[PDB]
């Protein structure tokens, strides 16, 4: 790493030094490394130049705006200071090149959407490796080669990528979220390909409003290197988006393929959702074919679907991608089916707010034949506006609601509960069962063969906080032993 070669797309006067890391923290800036000076959210890096020189920095980039003119060369105690306008634009390409540009050493692919975006790159980093790829995500989770997944600027997504490719990824699939979008922190990444899931954005109903949103994300998807374009036709943005871009693959499960566009397509012709997940068939312009997915609900058809044409477009052989479907599976804790021969299916699922609850029962019920069970509560010592909403969500979209613990921490537990209840048009045919471990058991003890038990609030978690102690409680491990199974 040298600030010549760096800069010589850019400054070809540049001098040459030898530089260490790229850092755009002042007081992590050791000796031998690049300090990059940026203009941000009421803060300048500039003024924390000499700062960084007396920490013995090799050499410093900073924003021109005001001070200097764009590629001005300067030196301040012996360290050469180089000056670039509209740097905060330019911070992706300058760290993609300082770490030799990660995403021409794997195949990238973004997704963005409101929701489904972790699902749908842990299914791309899943399928694409059970390929035969060593694969990466890149998300809210965390980051990482799949199963190492450890728990953020321009440069810290080069970064990060960086490291990825070192540990030996050859594909990585990656969240990326509207904010980091509009602050050109994905800038310079060339994508293999772009997926976009659905909106949620709602203040956009006016045509004034709507449009300069619109107009906005336009421009800077023209700048971006989006790749392949994989785009949820099922959602009204994305049929929008797909009426613009001729050569994207629209992806559907409810009849939005136009095949007159003559463009690439898939869409699930039938589905049937089943006891221990989702049987799929669908037809695409790569052809036709049938999966069996161990995901339960909708939107996770959505998710895996997407997934696919992504693969499909990325040139992934159908007849592999087929052979291997059924060996995806759910994040943990997420929307996770439990299943055991001539027990009631189970499902643990991390929804711990109203709105969540709302999607995981809805989603659950496509599946449940008998009643729909769901055991819940709330947190202690947190705010408490969400008990009665989530009571009166569990009344409406459950057949039966079994009200208990969820880290009640110091709070009254029968407090909660009786703020859940009070939600609720007829409280009196909700079940209470307190001690959560005990809760639990009684729904999968008490349902039938092809009843549904949801037990939400705590998903991957492996702690009930009662008072100050986090005693070792998961429902997954609960579940599992009542049902004869492993976690
Ligand atoms: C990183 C890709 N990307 C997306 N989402 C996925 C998509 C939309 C249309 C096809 O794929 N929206 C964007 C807006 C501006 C720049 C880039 C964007």
């Amino acid at each position: 790493r040298n600030l010549r070669d760096l800069l010589a797309p850019w400054v070809p006067d540049a001098p040459s030094r030898a530089l260490r890391e790229m850092t755009l923290d002042s007081r992590v800036a050791a000796a031998g490394d690049l300090f990059v000076a940026v203009v941000g959210h009421q803060a300048d890096g500039r003024r924390y130049i000499p700062q960084a020189i007396a920490q013995g920095v090799a050499a410093i980039i900073a924003e021109a705006k005001d001070e200097a003119t764009d590629g001005e060369i300067r030196e301040m105690h012996g360290v050469p200071v180089i000056y670039l306008s509209q740097l905060n634009e330019r911070l992706s390409a300058l760290a993609g090149r300082f770490y030799h540009e990660p995403s021409d050493n794997l195949r990238l692919v973004g997704v963005t959407g409101t929701n489904g975006k972790t699902t749908t790159t842990q299914l791309l980093a899943q399928w694409s490796q059970l390929l035969g790829e060593i694969s990466a995500v890149m998300g809210t989770v965390g980051n990482g080669l799949l199963g190492k997944v450890i728990p953020g600027s321009a440069v810290d997504v080069q970064h990060e990528l960086a490291g990825l490719v070192d540990q030996g990824a050859t594909f990585c699939a990656m969240e990326v979220s509207s904010h980091g979008l509009v602050q050109h922190r994905v800038a310079a990444l060339k994508f293999a390909a772009s997926v976009f899931t659905n909106l949620s954005r709602d203040h956009l109903d006016y045509h004034g409003d709507m449009e300069h949103y619109e107009a906005a994300k336009w421009l800077l998807y023209s700048e971006h290197h989006c790749g392949q374009a994989i785009i949820n036709a099922d959602d009204e943005v994305g049929r929008r988006w797909l009426a613009k871009l001729p050569d994207a693959v629209a992806v559907s499960m409810e009849d939005h393929i136009n095949p007159n566009c003559h463009g690439r397509w898939l869409k699930a012709t039938e589905v049937n959702y089943h006891d221990s997940g989702a049987t799929i068939r669908f037809s695409s312009s790569w052809g036709d074919g049938e999966i069996e997915s161990h995901l339960m609900g909708a939107f996770n058809v959505s998710n895996l679907l997407l997934a696919l044409a992504t693969l499909l477009a990325l040139g992934y052989p159908l007849a592999d991608l087929l052979k291997t479907a059924a060996r995806l599976q759910p994040v943990c804790g997420r929307m996770e089916v439990f299943t055991a021969p001539g027990k009631p299916t189970v499902v643990v699922d991390y929804a711990h707010t109203p709105d969540a609850l709302e999607k995981a029962l809805q989603a659950a019920r496509l599946h449940c034949a008998g009643k729909l069970w769901c055991v819940f509560g709330c947190g202690g010592d947190r705010d408490k506006g969400k008990r009665p909403l989530m009571g009166a969500i569990a009344e409406e979209f459950a057949d039966v609601a079994v009200v208990t613990d969820d880290n009640p921490r110091t709070e009254e537990p029968r407090a909660i509960i009786n703020d859940i209840l009070a939600g609720m048009l007829d409280a009196g045919h909700a079940k209470v069962m307190e001690g959560r471990a005990e809760a639990v058991t009684c729904a999968v003890m008490q349902a039938k063969e092809n009843d549904v038990v949801l037990v939400a609030g705590k998903g991957h978690e492996d702690y009930q906080i009662v008072g100050n102690q986090r005693l070792d409680y998961s429902d997954r491990v609960t579940v599992a032993r009542l049902l004869g199974v492993i976690a």
